[PDB]
């Protein structure tokens, strides 16, 4: 149990003082900040804790306010007698997710920099599959100790304290840990990431740089316009309330718009075949199948897919907006995925629908300021151009070499027939092949997602490898590896761990081997991404031109350019992308501009 003897609280300014000359010559220290909210733009540092050697760590309340808390040194005068040492990139810092710390500085004009040690992030480049990596699932993994939960020390539900009005002694205990905590982790970690020199490369050059250019993005916010938003919703109403009517007049009587239940004894029970339609899904979605001619099918799939759409974008997006700052504030994850690509909650801003037109509409109301454009900068098919370069295929590579449309190349080749002939049909299906050897896919998942019979589609990956010998060969190479070494890795050295690669069990371990053949492609386009932004922020914080890196969704970054800058801005995110980043990956970086995000997209 942790008590209020294992921690000091620093009360006065003369103890803050000797801690900050100890710190001073510490070869690191942990740091960490407490809150009175989640939401970092709007939060108010309640509190700062350090640790500078295991067991040796030290709460500062600055703000509690609770009915006769003792004094406190005051927010104002510790913030300024630690702003040397945290804005003293030769100080390093290890903390865990420095990403938030670092923000709750900015609030009070403290640029934090050392930030040298994320010990989130080095569990995340250690094994990205181990587990959780917040602090409390890493305690007990690496220290097998149990940590003071916020849970413990605020309480549960809508009546939950903030951080404000907890006891001093409770805050310390709970806040000194974390940094006691983080300092021992990274202890213990630290040592580990170096037994190989790829991790350590993607951990120090890749993702502790991207810590506070992340910050940045993410209390730099996205404007949205909460009237085009609000406009849509009321128009989605009136749509789903039409094709309720269509749906109900193209059958008979009312119903609702739900398989398994209403639908099928509609749909089928007028002809078809009896197999419902599961929301599995990508790979034999009745509901979709039977909409080529079946019009109740199809009405009901645009129904939910609106409905949907209207509850989780229309409707949820101009809530998100910061009363503070008047714009959205995604939360980006740098340590949830597997391969290594970032993630984004609220909103997600990758699941909104890329092709289709309302998915567009959506797009139309993230816009620019007055007197500036949305910029955004593609990095085209960088996948595609990544198994081009790791299959070694001489056909792929000058395909895109030579500028040309590499469907319609893998097309060319497949079919035997002029690049300037291939048919929309011919696009389709090698389209469907090249992006299925990403993830990996079956000729039987090929035909599914194809709509052939199998081995038809078996013919056409035969063709295919036969024409692009390099790709096969890519893949048998990485699933051999996989089940030698138990990890795949990306270009820069990111690993992806396969436990399941010799399962026994069927399904796992054909999923084992799909996650070999895909990681590699997919963390190396993370890499090249996350190095674009580290890049580009660094340009950004040089010059400081009148450009935000507003967003990172999929393979592309947003920005907000200023509309007599748009062409030299243009220009130069053009080349830091293209030119800064990996020199070996063949790369093309597409960038538009417009009033909004879609128009830019
Ligand atoms: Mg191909
Ligand atoms: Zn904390
Ligand atoms: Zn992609
Ligand atoms: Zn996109
Ligand atoms: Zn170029």
């Amino acid at each position: 149990m942790i008590s209020y003897d294992n921690y000091v609280t620093i009360l006065d300014e003369e103890t803050l003082k000797a801690w900050i000359a100890k710190l001073e010559k510490a070869p690191v220290f942990a740091f960490d900040t407490e809150t009175d909210s989640l939401d970092n733009i709007s939060a108010n540092l309640v509190g700062l804790s350090f640790a500078i050697e295991p067991g040796v760590a030290a709460y500062i309340p600055v703000a509690h306010d609770y009915l006769d808390a003792p004094d406190q040194i005051s927010r104002e005068r510790a913030l300024e007698l630690l702003k040397p040492l945290l804005e003293d990139e030769k100080a390093l810092k290890v903390g865990q997710n420095l990403k938030y710390d670092r923000g709750i500085l900015a609030n009070y004009g403290i640029e934090l920099r050392g930030i040298a040690f994320d010990t989130m992030l080095e569990s995340y480049i250690l094994n990205s599959v181990a587990g959780r990596h917040d602090m409390d699932s890493l305690a007990e993994r690496w220290l097998k100790h149990k940590t003071i939960t916020f849970e413990e020390i605020a309480g549960k539900g809508k009546n939950q304290l903030t951080f404000n009005q907890i006891a001093l002694e409770e805050a310390g205990r709970y806040a000194a840990e974390d940094a006691d905590v983080t300092l021992q982790l990274h202890l213990k970690m630290w040592p580990d990431l170096q037994k190989h020199k790829g991790p350590l490369n993607v951990f120090e050059n890749i993702e502790m740089p991207l810590v506070p250019v992340l910050s940045r993005i993410e209390r730099n916010g996205v404007k949205i316009d909460p009237k085009v938003l609000h406009n849509h919703s009321e128009e989605l109403t009136l749509r789903l309330a039409e094709l309720e009517k269509k749906a109900h007049e193209i059958a008979g009587e009312e119903f609702n718009l739900s398989s398994t239940k209403q639908l099928q004894t509609i749909l089928f029970e007028k002809q078809g075949i009896k197999p419902l339609k599961k929301t599995p899904s990508t790979s034999e979605e009745v509901l979709e199948e039977l909409a080529l001619d079946y019009p109740l099918p199809k009405v009901i799939l645009e129904y939910r897919g609106l409905a949907k759409l209207k509850s989780t974008y229309t409707d949820k997006l101009p809530l998100m907006i910061n009363p503070k700052t008047g714009r959205v504030h995604t939360s980006y994850h740098q340590a949830v995925t597997a391969t290594g690509r970032l993630s984004s909650t609220d909103p997600n801003l990758q699941n909104i629908p890329v092709r289709n037109e309302e998915g567009r509409r959506i797009r139309q109301a993230f816009i620019a300021p007055e007197d500036y454009v949305i910029v955004s900068a593609d990095y085209s098919q960088i996948e595609l151009r990544i198994m081009a370069h790791l299959s070694r295929d001489k056909g792929l590579l000058t395909a895109f070499a030579e500028g040309k449309d590499i469907h319609r190349a893998t097309a060319a080749e497949v079919f035997g027939l002029p690049l300037e002939t291939v048919t929309s049909e011919q696009r389709r299906s090698a389209k469907a092949i090249n992006f299925g050897l990403i993830y990996g896919m079956s000729a039987f998942g090929l035909a599914r997602q194809l709509n052939i019979p199998r081995k038809e589609a078996q013919k056409y990956m035969d063709l295919y490898f036969e024409r692009y010998p390099g790709v096969l060969e890519y893949m048998e190479r990485t699933r051999a590896q996989a089940k030698e070494q138990g990890y795949v890795e990306t270009l820069d050295g990111r690993r992806l761990y396969l436990p399941d690669i010799k399962s026994s069990n069927g399904a796992r371990r054909a999923a084992a081997e799909r996650a070999a053949i895909n990681a590699p492609m997919q963390g190396t386009a993370a890499d090249i991404i996350k190095r674009a932004m580290i890049a580009v922020d660094a340009w950004l914080q040089a010059e400081q031109p009148r450009v935000r890196m507003i967003m990172q969704v999929h393979d592309e970054l947003v920005f907000e350019v200023h509309k007599d800058d748009v062409d030299a801005v243009a220009k130069q995110i053009h080349q830091l992308m293209e030119n800064c980043t990996r020199l070996d990956v063949p790369l093309l970086v597409e960038v538009g501009s417009g009033e909004n995000w879609d128009q830019a997209h």
